[PDB]
């Protein structure tokens, strides 16, 4: 059940003026495609904090990652869901290892050794370790499943994709099939959308194991099949996960939101 909106005074939506005319901001599917300049942060913002929304940000940080954690976590604290309920899951071999970083109210972290989420978030977010925030990452992502379009692609024809190519693989995508490259650095959903996701990339995977085959580009292979034959409900723009030192800053991203760090 949904509570009523409070009043709001914002600029009225303009009918008859395009958000942008230079990029697609929904998918033949009919999901928005997160840019600057779509959304009213402040709508958003209202909607989910009265769903009492929490959002499980998962990471891993294996061997040398965990150098990754502490500009990691700091700038999280400056730019993810800032306002809302976040959980924090850190999956490391070296738990005395993570470092000790100062949370806002409303924030925590549990860290978890490597050799539930139903209970505790509403949607889980899955990211790579060796990034950092530099702008804002909010509610707007926030979807039954997303994928992010992958820096060095999304300009590109699907015959230019890094798809798995061999009819052999679980993970195959034919030349003529395939809307955008999905990064597997960045991708979520709902608890029980993100599982199901999960769940059927390992399935998949040990096929290929069994079958002598491993996909191209491994976990992103497997992804990007996943979101081929499941279309996500939002997917995000390069905003969300840029590479400025390869990719510079294009006049299409207004903001550069979360980025690789080298
Ligand atoms: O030795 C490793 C290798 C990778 N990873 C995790 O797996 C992700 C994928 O590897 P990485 O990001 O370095 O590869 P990329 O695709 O960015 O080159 C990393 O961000 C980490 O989250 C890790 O924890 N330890
Ligand atoms: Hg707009
Ligand atoms: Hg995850
Ligand atoms: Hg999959
Ligand atoms: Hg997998
Ligand atoms: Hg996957
Ligand atoms: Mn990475």
């Amino acid at each position: 059940f949904m509570v009523s909106l409070p009043r709001m005074v914002y600029p009225q939506p303009k009918v008859l003026t395009p958000c942008r005319k230079d990029v697609l901001v929904v998918t033949p599917w009919l999901a928005p495609i997160v840019w600057e300049g779509t959304f009213n942060i402040d709508i958003l913002n209202e909607q989910f904090r009265l769903q009492n929304t929490t959002i499980g940000l998962t990471v891993f940080a294996i061997k040398k990652y965990v150098a990754f954690l502490k500009l990691f976590l700091e700038t999280a604290e400056k730019h993810f869901m800032v306002g809302h309920r976040v959980h924090y899951y850190v999956f490391t071999d070296q738990p005395a290892a993570v470092p000790r970083v100062t949370l806002g109210t409303g924030r925590q972290l549990s860290v978890l050794e490597v050799g539930r989420f139903l209970s505790e978030v509403d949607y889980l977010v899955c990211v790579d370790v060796d990034t950092e925030f530099r702008d804002h990452v909010g509610v707007e992502i926030l979807t039954p499943l997303f994928g992010t379009l992958h820096p060095s692609f999304y300009g590109s024809s699907r015959e230019a994709f890094t798809y798995e190519r061999r009819p052999q693989s679980q993970a195959y995508i034919p030349k003529d099939e395939g809307d955008f490259y999905y990064m597997g650095a960045f991708f979520g959903g709902s608890v029980q959308e993100v599982q199901r996701l999960t769940r059927a990339c390992h399935q998949a995977m040990m096929v290929d194991q069994a079958n002598g085959i491993e996909a191209v580009w491994h976990d992103e292979s497997h992804l990007n099949k996943y979101l081929l034959r499941h279309k996500p409900t939002k997917v995000l723009s390069p905003e969300y996960l840029w590479d400025q030192q390869l990719l510079g800053w294009p006049a299409v991203l207004r903001k550069l939101r979360f980025t690789a760090v080298p």
